[PDB]
C-alpha cells in the first residue's frame, strides 16, 4: 500500500486537504475537483437508492483510502494486453475501482472526472529545456518486495478538462525495480522510515499534463497499485536569453545621468503617458462584447419593427 | 495604414502602453518584452556604431510606426511564394523591417523576439468548445480600397516563449476582403469613423498563440501590413458539466440540519482538519530541492574525504 507524494497523487492531496468528514455532502471541501470527486460518487450512491450514510461511506472510502487505489492483476501481471483490457481498462484515476457496494475496491470513479484538477508547479529556469529531471517519492504505507514501477507521461494532446486519462494516451518514459531508501528528513512521506525514490527526465509539456504511476508486486496476487498526478510547468518570464542583444561596454557623461542564503518570499504596468488600469477594464469589456456565441453583432445599431 | 486593435497586435500594445519615449535606453517601459523589443533595436544600433541618439531614435520609430508594420510586395502580391520568400520571409511580426539606417522601414525586429508576450485573455464558458468565433477589429489611420484582409493562426506546436512566428507555423482562416464599418462607440479604434470587422471562428487552442494579420492593397505599389496578436483562452474552473452527477431530487427532515444588469467585480484552503498554507510553503521548497538539474540527490545524506 501507498501513494506517490511527490509530484503529491490526486487522491492523495484530495484526502490531506480534509473538509469531507463533515457535512457528508463534501460541501466542506474547498478544492472544487476535489469536492466534484467526492460529490460525483455521493450523488451516484443517492441515484441507486443509497441512504445519506452509505453515500457519505461510499465517498469518504474514496478519499480515506488514499493508499488503496488497487486493482488485483494475478499471477499474468507482466501481461500488458491483460493489464490494459482486464485488469484496469477504464477508470485509470480509480485504478479501476467502480463497484460502491463491493469493497475493495470500492467506488473511487470520482476521481476520473475532468477539470480544473490543482497541479504540483514545477517553475522553468530555461524555457527552452527539452526534460526537466524529477525526482518521485513513492511513499510506502506497507512494505512490499519483490515489485517494480512503471511511469507514464501523457501525450501532448491531453486535455485534463474535458479528458479521461487512458493508456492509449499514456507515454512510458520509466519501467523497473526502484529500490528502497531512507527516508529525507525533508521527505513528504510520514508512514514509515522508507521511500521509493526515483530520478525522471520528464519530457517538457507546455499544458497541464498527467503523470501515471503503477507499483507493481511481483506475486501470484498481482496486487498494483495505479495513482495519477497532476503537473505543470511554469515558464520562466522575459526575454528568451537566445534573443537578447546586449549593449557594447561603454564609458559615458554629461549633466543629465539618465541619458546613460536567504531569497525573496497593474498600477506597476501605468506609465505618465498611459493609464493602462482604466483601458485594461474597458479591454475586458471589449473581450466580452465581441468574443463567444452571445457576442454583440447587430443590436448596439441596428433597429427593427413588425410590418 | 493601420494596426489590429482586438485582438490589439503586438506592437499596438506596446506603443500604447508608453514609458518608451524617456528614459531613451527603454527602461521606463513596464511590460518586460515590449522593453526587451525597444532595448534589442537600442542595443543594434549601439553595436553598429549608432549614438545613444540614433539608438532611442530606431528603438522609438519602431513603437511609433506601429500603423506602419508594412512591406512593399509590387504588382505581383498575389504571388504566394514571392510573399513569403521574398517580401516578408522572416521578422514577421515586424514586417520585414531589418535595416535602422534606412527609412521606410526602419528595424523593427525587437518585435520578433520571443518571450512571455502579454496577451489578449479570451475566457472560456465551455471547455470542450472547438472555437471561438473572435469579432476582429482592424483599425485604419489611412483609408485605401481595393484591398483584402488574411488572418492566419499558428499550429498547435508554437511556443510563444522561445519560437519566432514562421509562415510553416501558419494556417490560414481567412482570406478575402473586409468591408468598411461605422465604428462603435465602444470602438478600440480612434483615427476615423471607420473599422474593419468580421467574425472568424478561432481554433481552441490549450496554449498561447498567435494571430496573423496581413491588410493587402490591391495595387501595383503592393502595399501590405502584417500584424502580429498574442492571444490565450483560460480554461473554466470546476468539473466539466457533462461528467457531473445530480442528486435525485429529495426532501429530508431531522434534528440536525447539516446531514441535508450589473455583475461582480489560500487562507480559504485551510479546513479544520488541515492546515493548507503550511504544508504548501513546504510542498513548494520541495518542487525547489527536487525538481532540475540542481536538485539534491546525495550532498542532505552523504559525507566523503580525500583519502
Ligand atoms: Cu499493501
Ligand atoms: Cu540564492
Ligand atoms: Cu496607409
Ligand atoms: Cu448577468
Amino acid at each position: 500500500h501507498g501513494y506517490i507524494t511527490f509530484p503529491i497523487a490526486r487522491q492523495r492531496r484530495c484526502n490531506v486537504q480534509g473538509g469531507f468528514w463533515w457535512p457528508p455532502d463534501g460541501s466542506g471541501i474547498p478544492d472544487p475537483m476535489c469536492r466534484a470527486a467526492y460529490q460525483n460518487v455521493y450523488n451516484k450512491v443517492l441515484q441507486q437508492g443509497g441512504t445519506i450514510d452509505q453515500a457519505a461511506s461510499a465517498a469518504q472510502y474514496m478519499f480515506q483510502q488514499d493508499n488503496e487505489y488497487a486493482a488485483l492483476a494475478g499471477p499474468n501481471y507482466l501481461d500488458q494486453n491483460h493489464i490494459r483490457n482486464n485488469v484496469v481498462p477504464n477508470y485509470l484515476c480509480a485504478a479501476h475501482a467502480t463497484t460502491w457496494r463491493i469493497r475493495p475496491f470500492g467506488d473511487k470513479t470520482g476521481m476520473d472526472v475532468s477539470g480544473s484538477w490543482t497541479p504540483t508547479v514545477i517553475p522553468l529556469q530555461d524555457n527552452t529545456v527539452s526534460t526537466v529531471p524529477i525526482e518521485f517519492e513513492f511513499c510506502p504505507t506497507a512494505i512490499h518486495e519483490p515489485s517494480f514501477f512503471e511511469i507514464y507521461i501523457t501525450v501532448p494532446s491531453f486535455n485534463v478538462y474535458t479528458d479521461q486519462v487512458t493508456w492509449q494516451q499514456l507515454i512510458n518514459i520509466f519501467t523497473g525495480p526502484i529500490p528502497l531508501v531512507q527516508r529525507r528528513p525533508d521527505s513528504q512521506c510520514n508512514a514509515n522510515n522508507l521511500v521509493y525514490r526515483t530520478t525522471v527526465g520528464i519530457p517538457v509539456r507546455q499544458t497541464q499534463f498527467v503523470l501515471y504511476v503503477r507499483w507493481q508486486r511481483n506475486d501470484p496476487v498481482g496486487e498494483g497499485f495505479y495513482n495519477c498526478a497532476d503537473v505543470i510547468f511554469a515558464h520562466r518570464l522575459g526575454i528568451n536569453e537566445e534573443d537578447k542583444i546586449r549593449p557594447p561596454k561603454m564609458k559615458c557623461k554629461g549633466n543629465d545621468k539618465d541619458c546613460y542564503h536567504y531569497h525573496k518570499c497593474e498600477r506597476q504596468y501605468n506609465t505618465k503617458d498611459f493609464n493602462y488600469v482604466e483601458w485594461n477594464d474597458d479591454y475586458s469589456d471589449y473581450i466580452e462584447n465581441h468574443t463567444g456565441i452571445n457576442r454583440d453583432m447587430c443590436d448596439s445599431t441596428t433597429k427593427c419593427c413588425y410590418k
